[PDB]
């Protein structure tokens, strides 16, 4: 139906999951295992929103893929000053899409514990 | 030509909860989004009048009649439990459309009682 | 073209114009006289980016009118914390298209001076 | 689905003019706007590294050949002459053409020169 009603979904995200290495001098981004983004359905150059919840920072970056298997989160460049390594960030991103889509939308999600291990739920993650 | 409009929102609500150990999401009672026509899992703008702060989050339903503003995880550092917040999602159509569009929004007085 | 590519753009602007009033108890929005509106080609309703000049804080909010040559800009409800009366600001809308209509796009623009005297070019204006 | 994809940016550039009298834009050399794709009147983000500050403008074209970038009106506020910036737009489309996607990058050596 043309001229529809267009809303902003979380299109998918990983929950709390812990910050790797944090390099200024590589550029700004978020590098991230590529197992990862398939998990959350966030692709290589799409726009993501980072919360840090260790400082309580919140900014804006896009996505690029590390290494399959090497449970890497990077923030570098300019973001490197927005997370430290150890710091527990959310990565989030958000698609558009017409209303009645957006009603029975689920999104892409992945929760993490220990050692940047992937879960599918939050059933087996520590309080 | 495509413009962003307001679609909906809460006036003046108060935070009920203020839970970290929850996912970083703000959870509204049903019948709050449904007057206001926010999704669960809609991106939302939730500004907080008692302390300035301004902040992103995506809504999700708390349960029916109980009246609830949860502003959870790492949401929580930004809202304790009685401060007063406004919460408002945005959506896009075209120009045409846009020059007679009317939002959704729910007024409320007391303890969250929504004017009705 | 299906799938084109789109574009974020400066829909128009009121150029540096003075807040006239700020009441934390009006709805958060901000009341825009009707004439200034229609300057900038700015709707009821649309999402708004003002940027305030004098203390330099920057806010989202949405545009109402107000009366038609009241030569309002009231910054209301929680907003009033951001901008008080005599501050100067900028009011911005952005709009979405394809990138072929984008490149060819000119802003709608309003300039002010004095009393929130509006003015179609800058011109006129004092430095 | 519509994704909000990278279009171009250009990487660390040092701001040339910080001219508070001007409009509050980035004036930037045509030919690293060519570069990088971004339009005259678009939307883009700057990040300033050297003290932190994150914000959004939009682009106006500066002189062909001139290296400038210019951070202009109350942008000046949030950066210096010899601060470095990365400045980026981005676009909407389609999930299936964003998952072949490609940027428009431009790198910097120097007194930005384009790395060519």
């Amino acid at each position: 139906p043309r001229g529809s009603m267009i809303r902003t979904m979380l299109q998918g995200k990983l929950h709390r999951v812990k910050v790797t290495h944090a390099d200024l001098h590589y550029e700004s981004s978020c590098a991230i295992d590529q197992d990862f983004l398939d998990a959350a359905g966030i692709l290589e150059n799409e726009a993501i929103d980072i919360w840090n919840v260790t400082n309580g920072k919140r900014f804006s970056t896009y996505a690029i893929a590390a290494e399959r298997g090497s449970r890497i989160i990077s923030v570098n460049g300019a973001a490197a000053h927005c997370a430290s390594v150890g710091d527990i960030v959310i990565i989030a991103s958000f698609v558009t899409m017409p209303d009645e889509e957006a009603r029975t939308w689920r999104p892409n999600v992945a929760y993490f514990e220990g050692d940047n291990e992937m879960k599918r739920t939050a059933k087996a993650i520590p309080v």
